[PDB]
């Protein structure tokens, strides 16, 4: 009487290698990184996002799930995606971005987009051992997919119970790897319940996670979104029309910001 997140879960772990990599991108909206990539290979430093993460951010600021704004603190920035995104924004005054350092972790990428003076990024800085701090908005990335659902289980709870301290009259945006398990649906309605907000599933994410993402603005049942995904998700095992709806890539510009 599994979920059915779980029933995806089963299905996608018994595709073959050129299914998966079908199925991955089939219907998804998708940014055309070839140029910023290749920039990026070349030491280049303003215009270029570091990353699809900053689409992905993109995507919810201009729907307002999430208004970043005043001090930013980026759980698992990684290269750099969402930090450098937010500096651009008018009302962010400062941004702290802080990432776990080490072989097979990305690190962050020293980029002059526009506002990059008031971003801080600062690898070698595992967040699951340092103080929560004060700040007004609050983004989190953390979690490793794994082809078992229990380990994704057990990340995701983890995650939760770390972010909740950094929660307070603040907006914020916060992958949940496994959104589909009864465990973390229990604990997000909890937390939604306490902190407010509603769980959203972002069309750039390619198909072969099932993340979603907790944001501060709206309301709406935790059990329906988290279903309503896994059925589009296991629909698009057998989707007749595929192709990607293909958008440009944000062009993060250059230059200093004064606030
Ligand atoms: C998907 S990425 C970040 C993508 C980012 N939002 C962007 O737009 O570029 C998640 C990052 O969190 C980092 N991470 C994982 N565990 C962490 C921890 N305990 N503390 C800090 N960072 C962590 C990973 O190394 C990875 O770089
Ligand atoms: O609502 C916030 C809070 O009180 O929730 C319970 C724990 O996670 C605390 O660390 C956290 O500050
Ligand atoms: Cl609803």
């Amino acid at each position: 009487g599994e979920t059915l997140g779980e029933k995806w879960k089963r299905q996608l772990n018994q595709l073959s290698k050129s299914e998966f990599n079908t199925y991955k991108r089939s219907g998804i909206m998708e940014v055309d990184r070839s140029e910023a990539k290749e920039g990026l290979k070349r030491g280049e430093t303003t215009k270029h996002a570091v990353s699809r993460g900053t689409a992905k951010l993109r995507w919810f600021v201009e729907r307002n799930l999430v208004k970043p704004e005043g001090k930013v603190i980026d759980l698992g920035c990684g290269r750099g995606g969402w930090s450098y995104y937010c500096a651009g924004l008018k009302k962010v005054t400062e941004v702290k971005g802080y990432t776990k350092g080490g072989p097979g972790h990305e690190e962050p990428i020293p980029m002059a987009t526009y506002g990059w003076n008031l971003v801080k990024l600062h690898s070698g800085k595992d967040v699951f051992f340092i103080p929560p701090e004060k700040c007004d908005t609050l983004l989190c990335d953390i979690g490793e997919s794994s082809p078992n659902p229990t380990i994704e289980e057990g990340r995701t709870l983890r995650v939760l119970k770390m972010v909740e301290p950094w929660l307070r009259g603040n907006q914020f945006c916060i992958k949940i790897l496994n959104p589909y398990m009864p465990s973390v649906v229990e604990t997000l309605e909890q937390m939604q319940r306490k902190h407010g907000g509603m769980l959203v599933r972002n069309p750039l994410s390619r198909n072969s996670t099932h993340e979603m993402y907790w944001v501060s603005c709206g309301t709406g049942n935790i059990v329906s979104a988290v279903n309503m995904t896994s059925r589009m998700l296991l629909n698009r095992f057998t989707m007749a029309h595929r192709k990607p709806t293909y958008e440009r890539d944000v062009d993060l510009g250059a230059g200093t910001r004064h606030v």
